[PDB]
C-alpha cells in the first residue's frame, strides 16, 4: 500500500549513502526502441551480435523470473516494447554483483542499459545488458493494465499503461497537422489574434483583469471579428487554429476550453465552403484510415457501434422545409409574428421539450430534436438557416428570409459552421444602432467563412463518446 | 471627412436606388493578381493579348485619367500590384455608360474587372477592362501612403493596406513559426495542447470558473504538464502557443505573447546548447541566405549594427564573471544575509537600480543585465549555469556546487531562450520536500532536457523592429 512509497524512499536514501547516484545527470544513448525494433527485427532464432555494443534507455514494465543466471524484463519506449535478458555470462562483473544489481529493480523504473541485440531462441527480440544503470525510480507501484477517473487527474498513468491513450492524441495532433498543411496547400496564411479582448459574448465569459492598466478583460469565445478585420486588411485567405473559452457547462460534447479553426476565404461562395468542407473530411478519413469507413460506438461500448461513411458528397437538408416536413407544420413568414412563435411553441409542448423562447431559439431547439439525428451512417449539412438565426450571413438568393449558411452535423453533434458573410453594411443589423462596423465600413469583399470544432472532430475520429477523452489535461474539480 | 462619409453612404444608396448592387453576391474570378503577374511577367512593352479573357478582383489603391475615354488605376491583391487601363474601345458599352460606370470608382473600393491582359507602352503589366463592377465601396477616406500613430495597433487592416512593410513583417513571423514548427517535428518532437487555465500559480491572470465555481491562473508557462507528459512516456514534446502574464508593458512586454517549449528525454546541456545554436544560424540562414543581418537596435534615426547568427556563440558563466568584473567574491549560499548585503552594496556603489523585493534572485538578475548583458551586440550569447536559487526546477551542475546546467540566449540585451536539465530526483525538489507535479516526480521522470523561446521577440530582431507591438497583430491595449 503506502508501505511500498516508503520503502522505495528508503531505497533511494540508502543508493546514496552507498554512493549510488539513483538520479545520474547524462545516459548517452545510441539507439531508440522503435529504431532498435526496426533494426534487428529480423535476425534469426537465438541469433546474437555480441559485437554490437548499443546503449538504449526505457521503462521497464515487467520484472519476470528471477533464476539466478537469468533475468528477463520488458522495457518500453515511444509506445513500443522490448525484452531485456539479463545473462550472468555477459555481465560486467567489474561494476556491480550480478543479482544485487538486477533485484533492486521494480516496475516502472526508468533504466539506461549497455548491451548488445539479439533474439532469445524462443524467438524474443531483446537487449542483451553487459550493464544496467538506474536512470529514474518509479516510487510508487504502477497500476497493471484496470484505471478509473485517474486517467483524467494523472494522464501520464493513462499514456504509460492504456495502449489506446497514446494512440487517441496521437491520432489528434495528426488530425491538426492534416487540416495545418491542408489549408496551407490551398494558399492559407496562418496568424494568432488576441486571447483577450473587451467584449462579453452571447454565450457567456470568462474574465480577468490586468492590474497596471487596471483593465478588465474577456477570454475570445470565438476568432470571427479579428479575422475578418484581416481580411480587410487584404489578406484575402487566413485562418487560425488555437483555445476559445466558452464559460458554460461541462457535459460530453462541452467542455468551457476548447480548440477551433476558423478561417475567412475573400470571393469563396457557398458552394465553395460546401466543397471545401466534403473534401476535407473525406480526405482526413481517408488519410488517416486508408477507407472513408469508420466505425463508431455512439451508444458506449458496451453496445455495438455503428459505420460513418465519409464517401463524399454529403446530404443537404434545409432546416425550415424539413422541421416543416416532419412536424406537418407550415411556418410561416417572418418567423419573428407571435403567429409562427406561437405556432413553434405548440409543436414544443406537444413533443416534450423544454424551450427562455425565442423564434431563434425556438427553432434551434426544433431543430435540435427533429432534423439533427436525420442521418447517424453519414455526415450531413443542415442548411439556408433563417435570417433571425443568422446575423451575420450573406440572404439566400432566391428563397425569401433564409442565408448561405451550412452546417455539418456528426452523430447529431455539430463540428462545423460555416456561411458567407453578410458584407452590407446598410443590411447589418448590429450596425443599424452602431469596430466590426467600422472594418465593414472600410471594405469587405465577398467572403466565406468557416469553423471547426477540433475536439469533436477528434472525437469521432478515435471512437471517444466524452470530450475529456481527447483532451490531455482537461480542467477538473479538484475533490 | 464626415462628410466624405455621409456622401459615399448617400452614393450607395444612390446606385441601389439604379438597380446597380454595390455589395453584389458573387464575381467569379479566374485569377489572382500574384498569379496574374507570375503568368504575363514576360510580355514586351504594349503588347496585348486581346482574345485571353479574365475575370479578376482586387483593391483600388490609386486614381487618375487621361481625359474622360481613359482612365488608370493601381489594383491591388494579395499584396503585390497591377495598372489597370480602362480604354474607352474596349469597354462594353452594352452593360452600361463608359464615363459613369468610371466616375464612381474611389480609392480604396473592392472591383471585379472582366478584361484582358497586356503590357502599357511604358511597360507596366495591365488589365484592360471591357467591363468594371464594383464589389464593396470603401466608404472612409484611406490614408494616404506615408502618412499613417497608434490607429495602426487598433485598425490593423489601416496598417496592413496602407504601409508595404508591414504586411511582410507578419508573413516573416508565420514563416519563422512554420520554420520551428517544421525544425522540431523533423527531429520526432510531437505537438500537443496543454491548460490555458490552471489551479496552481511570475504575476497571473486570475479567472472565474462559472461551472466549477473556481477562480483560476491563465498560465504563465506551459513547463508542468509538459514535464508530466514525459513522465507518461511521449520522450520528445512541445507546445507554441499563447502564455499570459499579469505584470508590465514595454517594448519587449505584452500581457499575452507566444512562446515555443519542449520538452526532450535524455538530453544534456551540450544539446540544448547545439540545438540552440543550430536552430538560430539556420533559421536566419533560412529567411536570409546569409548568418549576418542588419539591425536598427537604436530607433531606425540611428545607425544600425550587424549581429552575425554564425555559430558557435559565446558561453559566459554568470557569477564567475560577476564575481570578476566586481572583484567581490559572492559567497555561497547566495540566499544568507551577508551576500545579499553585498550584492545591495555592489548594487549601491554603482548606482543601478534595487529590484524590490530585493531577493538574492533578482540581485543576481540585476547584475547580470548590468555587468553582463549589455557587451555582446555584435552575436548572440548565452549566459550559463546560474545559481539553484535562481532555477529552482534546474538540476544540479555536476561539478559547481550551487549551480545548475541552465543556459540563456540574449540578443543585443534581451532574452530570447531558457534552457536547461531538469532536476528529477523528487527528495531534491526544494518544493517537494513540503508535499500535482511533485506527485509525477514520484513516478519517475527520466533526465530531461527542456527550453522556451519567445516567438516575439525572435520576430522583433528577424524583423529589424523596436517594439513587440509592431510583430503582434493585435498587441492589447487601452480602449482610449
Ligand atoms: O466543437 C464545438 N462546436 C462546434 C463549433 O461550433 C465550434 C466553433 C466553430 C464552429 C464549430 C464545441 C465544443 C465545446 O466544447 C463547446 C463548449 C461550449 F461551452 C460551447 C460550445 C462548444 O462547442
Ligand atoms: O519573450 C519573452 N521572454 C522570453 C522567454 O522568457 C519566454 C518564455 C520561454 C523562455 C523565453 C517575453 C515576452 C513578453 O511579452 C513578456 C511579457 C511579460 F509581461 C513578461 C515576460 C515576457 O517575456
Amino acid at each position: 500500500p503506502r508501505l511500498y512509497f516508503e520503502n522505495r524512499s528508503k531505497f533511494i536514501q540508502d543508493q546514496k549513502d552507498k554512493g549510488i547516484n539513483p538520479y545520474p545527470h547524462k545516459f548517452e544513448r545510441t539507439i531508440s526502441i522503435p529504431e532498435f525494433i526496426e533494426k534487428y527485427k529480423d535476425l534469426g532464432n537465438g541469433e546474437h551480435l555480441e559485437d554490437t555494443i548499443l546503449n538504449i534507455t526505457g521503462r521497464i514494465m515487467r520484472v519476470s523470473a528471477s533464476g539466478q543466471k537469468l533475468r528477463f524484463f520488458d522495457l518500453v519506449g515511444d509506445g513500443e516494447k522490448i525484452q531485456v535478458l539479463a545473462n550472468y555470462s555477459f555481465h560486467n562483473h567489474e561494476k556491480g554483483n550480478f543479482a544485487e544489481c538486477y533485484d533492486k529493480i521494480r516496475r516502472g523504473d526508468i533504466v539506461g542499459i549497455v548491451g548488445f541485440p539479439g533474439k532469445s531462441k524462443k524467438g524474443e527480440l531483446s537487449i542483451f545488458p553487459k550493464e544496467t544503470i538506474l536512470l529514474s525510480a518509479c516510487l510508487h507501484m504502477l497500476p497493471m493494465k484496470g484505471l478509473t477517473e485517474i486517467r483524467y487527474r494523472q494522464r501520464y498513468l493513462d499514456l504509460l499503461i492504456n495502449e489506446s491513450s497514446r494512440h487517441t492524441f496521437v491520432t489528434r495532433t495528426k488530425i491538426i497537422n492534416f487540416l495545418r498543411n491542408f489549408l496551407n496547400e490551398r494558399g492559407f496564411f496562418e496568424v494568432e489574434t488576441p486571447m483577450m479582448n473587451l467584449i462579453a459574448a452571447n454565450a457567456r465569459p470568462f474574465i480577468t483583469h490586468h492590474n497596471d492598466l487596471d483593465l478588465d478583460l474577456y477570454l475570445r469565445i470565438a476568432t470571427e471579428l479579428p479575422l475578418k478585420m484581416l481580411i480587410v486588411g487584404g489578406i484575402d485567405k487566413v485562418y487560425e487554429i488555437g483555445k476559445v473559452f466558452r464559460n458554460e457547462g461541462i457535459d460530453n460534447t462541452h467542455n468551457p476550453e476548447f480548440t477551433s479553426c476558423e478561417f475567412y476565404w475573400a470571393y469563396a461562395d457557398y458552394n465553395d465552403l460546401i466543397k471545401w468542407s466534403e473534401d476535407f473530411f473525406s480526405q482526413l478519413v481517408y488519410h488517416l484510415f486508408g477507407t472513408y469507413k469508420i466505425s463508431y460506438n455512439k451508444d458506449g461500448p458496451e453496445n455495438q457501434p455503428i459505420e460513418i461513411d465519409f464517401t463524399p458528397p454529403y446530404p443537404k437538408v434545409s432546416i425550415v422545409e424539413e422541421i416543416e416536413k416532419v412536424t406537418n407544420t407550415i411556418l410561416e413568414q417572418p418567423f419573428d409574428s407571435n403567429e409562427t412563435i406561437e405556432k413553434m411553441i405548440n409543436i414544443i409542448k406537444e413533443h416534450k421539450i423544454e424551450l427562455p423562447p425565442t423564434a431563434a431559439k425556438l427553432l434551434d431547439q426544433l431543430a435540435s430534436h427533429f432534423i439533427e439525428n436525420k442521418y447517424n451512417d453519414k455526415p450531413f449539412f443542415i442548411v439556408e438557416h433563417p435570417q433571425i438565426m443568422s446575423p451575420l450571413a450573406k440572404y439566400h438568393r432566391t428563397k425569401p428570409g433564409l442565408t448561405e449558411r451550412l452546417e455539418m452535423f456528426i452523430c447529431g453533434k455539430e463540428v462545423l459552421n460555416a456561411y458567407t458573410e453578410l458584407n452590407d453594411p446598410f443590411k447589418q443589423k448590429e450596425c443599424f444602432k452602431l469596430a466590426f462596423c467600422t472594418s465593414l465600413e472600410y471594405g469587405l469583399p465577398p467572403t466565406g467563412g468557416l469553423g471547426l470544432g477540433i475536439d469533436r472532430i477528434t472525437m469521432f475520429l478515435t471512437n471517444k463518446n466524452s470530450i475529456k477523452d481527447v483532451i490531455l489535461f482537461p480542467t477538473m474539480r479538484p475533490a
